DNA sequence: CCGTTTCGCTCAAGTTAGTATATTAAAGCTGAACGAGAAACGTAAAATGATATAAATATCAATATATTAAATTAGATTTTGCATAAAAAACAGACTACATAATACTGTAAAACACAACATATGCAGTCACTATGCCGAC
């Protein structure tokens, strides 16, 4: 997708947490359930940006899986997304 | 001179900062296959350079005089560019006459199938054998 370096390890750090916090199932066989259950995990200890981006990298994961015939809708399209304000002073 | 500890670096997982496109519409680029006329080449044949010497023929000045090709006219005429207009033939604008399809209407056989009482092979209904290791039992 011609990124920027830099930009393409961001996106592997959000998926090398997804493989490690959700089954090795099939796609079709991921319930929305299972999805929001891992994304609330992080939201509670803190970590309410991380869970932007972990859930906007898996759902943008999926629309390319259902373009190659393999699912037919995103599961995780449905879920909310956790909003986060600057803390930053 | 060498060892030990701090510091410059990069890998790994969180915390923020920034900018925003998809289809129409019509080209523009470039690798690869497609299709004749004119001149430089080349072997072969025809014209010419090679070559020389006494005898034959041309080289040319300076001026008188008869001769003639041919540009320079100058008047004569076929040749050439351009229509004008009517005789003569082509061809729509009419029309009845004639043979021909779409249609108007009568005349008649027969295709296509329900309906109904039988007739009966054949698939389905019900039970045992064919064919060969399981399971269970010993090794």
């Amino acid at each position: 997708r011609g990124i920027k370096q830099k930009t393409l390890i961001n996106y592997m750090s959000k998926i090398k947490a997804i493989r490690r916090g959700l089954p090795d199932a099939p796609l079709e066989d991921i319930t929305t359930k299972e999805i929001a259950a891992m994304l609330n995990g992080y939201i509670d200890e803190g970590k309410a940006a991380s869970a932007k981006l972990i859930r906007s990298t898996l759902s943008d994961a999926f629309r390319e899986a259902i373009a190659e015939g393999h699912i037919t809708t995103n599961h995780v399209a449905a879920t909310r997304a956790a909003k986060s304000e600057v803390r930053r002073s």
